[PDB]
C-alpha cells in the first residue's frame, strides 16, 4: 500500500512535517509532527492559543486512564499531561489501528507553534528517552508489537507572504524505490534512544574542515526530523562558517545572517547559488574503515521566507541532523538491522550544476564520545 503513502506529510517551512492521525473512537483527527528526535505521542489535549483543535479523552469511548501525569521540562520550552492510552491510526499510512500510549498535554510553555497546523507529536524515537522513563512504550515499538509491520520507515522530506508550505512522504514498513534513485548507504545507529550516528569528516567545498572525528559528534551525532536547521558543536560550527564566508566572500552579508536569525533576500530568481560550497557529511560505513557521505546544496542550507535564512546554527548538544539535511535525501529508519539508509531523493531541489549526493564508499585508513 505504499502508494497510497506518498505525499502523506504537510507543513510550514521551518515549522516541521506533520502526518494526518486520528485518535479514538470515533477517530478524532490531528494532524501530529513526525518527529525523529523524541520519543513521546503527546498531542494537545486542552484549549492554547495556538490549537484550533485538540484531543478529547471524554469523546472518546475507547480512552483509558493511566493514572499518571508526565512533566517534560525542556531547555527551549515546556509541556506537562495525563498518560493514557487509546486507539490511533494514520489514514495515509499503513491500513491498521493500534491501541498507544497517549501524553495529552493540559498545559505547556513555548511548545506549540503559531500557525504550524499541527497538534501533537509523534515522537519516533526509543523508548530509552521517552518520558517519564523508558517504561512508557513509544507508538512505534505498540505499531510493530501489535501488528505485522516490519520494524522500520523511512522518511522522504522534500521542503518547499505566507510560509511556504512543504511535503514528503512517511513510509511505514517498508522501502518505497519510487522514492530515491541511485544506492541507498547504511550507516549504524551507534544507540538506540536517541537516532544517533557518528561523522567521520566534513568538507566544505571539497575541503576537509581537517578535525579530530571526536568534534563531529560531540557530545553526539542525531537525525532530527524535529529540528529545522543543520545543527553543529561550537568549534566545528565556526569552523564551517568561516569556510563557509571564504567561499562566498564575494558579496558580503551581516553577521546577524550568519548567526542564522536575520533574513537576506534577492529578486526573483536572482539567488547567486553558485557562491556558496556545498557541504558533504561523510558517516560511519556498516564496514569498520569505510564512510560515505551525503552532500548537500545550499539550497537546503539556506531556507526560503526571494528572502533566505541561514539554516546552520551553534549547538551544545552535539550535531543535530535536522529537517534541512533530510530534504536532500530519502531516509531509511531501518530499525529492524540498527541501521539508517540515505539516497538521493527523487523530489531534492537543485539546479543544472549541482545536486544533492549520496556516494560511497570511502575509506578511512574513534569517532563516537
Ligand atoms: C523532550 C521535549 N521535546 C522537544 C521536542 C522537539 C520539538 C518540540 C516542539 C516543536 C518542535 C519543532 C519541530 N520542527 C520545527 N519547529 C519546531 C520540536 N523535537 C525535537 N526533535 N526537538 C529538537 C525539539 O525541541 C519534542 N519533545
Amino acid at each position: 500500500s505504499f502508494v497510497e503513502m506518498v505525499d502523506n506529510l504537510r507543513g510550514k517551512s521551518g515549522q516541521g512535517y506533520y502526518v494526518e492521525m486520528t485518535v479514538g473512537s470515533p477517530p478524532q483527527t490531528l494532524n501530529i509532527l513526525v518527529d525523529t528526535g523524541s520519543s513521546n505521542f503527546a498531542v494537545g489535549a486542552a484549549p492554547h492559543p495556538f490549537l484550533h483543535r485538540y484531543y478529547q479523552r471524554q469523546l472518546s469511548s475507547t480512552y483509558r486512564d493511566l493514572r499518571k501525569g508526565v512533566y517534560v521540562p525542556y531547555t527551549q520550552g515546556k509541556w506537562e499531561g495525563e498518560l493514557g492510552t487509546d486507539l490511533v491510526s494514520i489514514p495515509h499510512g499503513p491500513n491498521v489501528t493500534v491501541r498507544a500510549n497517549i501524553a495529552a498535554i493540559t498545559e505547556s510553555d513555548k511548545f506549540f507553534i503559531n500557525g504550524s497546523n499541527w497538534e501533537g507529536i509523534l515522537g519516533l524515537a526509543y523508548a530509552e528517552i521517552a518520558r517519564p522513563d523508558d517504561s512508557l512504550e513509544p507508538f512505534f515499538d505498540s505499531l510493530v508489537k501489535q501488528t505485522h509491520v516490519p520494524n522500520l520507515f523511512s522518511l522522504q522530506l522534500c521542503g518547499a507572504e505566507v510560509l511556504a508550505s512543504v511535503g514528503g512522504s512517511m513510509i511505514i514498513g517498508g522501502i518505497d524505490h519510487s522514492l530515491y534513485t541511485g544506492s541507498l548507504w547504511y550507516t549504524p545507529i551507534r544507540r538506540e534512544w536517541y537516532y544517533e550516528v557518528i561523522i567521520v569528516r566534513v568538507e566544505i567545498n571539497g575541503q576537509d574542515l581537517k578535525m579530530d572525528c571526536k568534534e563531529y559528534n560531540y557530545d553526539k551525532s542525531i537525525v532530527d526530523s524535529g529540528t529545522t536547521n543543520l545543527r553543529l558543536p561550537k568549534k566545528v560550527f565556526e569552523a564551517a562558517v568561516k569556510s563557509i564566508k571564504a567561499a562566498s566572500s564575494t558579496e558580503k552579508f551581516p553577521d546577524g545572517f550568519w548567526l542564522g536569525e536575520q533574513l537576506v533576500c534577492w529578486q526573483a530568481g536572482t539567488t547567486p547559488w553558485n557562491i556558496f560550497p556545498v557541504i558533504s557529511l561523510y558517516l560511519m560505513g556498516e564496514v569498520t574503515n569505510q564512510s560515505f557521505r551525503i552532500t548537500i546544496l545550499p539550497q537546503q542550507y539556506l531556507r526560503p521566507v526571494d528572502c533566505y535564512k541561514f539554516a546552520i546554527s551553534q549547538s551544545s548538544t552535539g550535531t543535530v541532523m535536522g529537517a534541512v539535511i533530510m530534504e536532500g535525501f530519502y531516509v531509511v529508519f531501518d530499525r529492524a538491522r540498527k541501521r539508517i539508509g540515505f539516497a538521493v531523493s527523487a523530489c531534492h531541489v537543485h539546479d543544472e550544476f549541482r545536486t544533492a549526493a549520496v556516494e560511497g564508499p570511502f575509506v578511512t585508513l574513534d569517532c563516537g564520545y
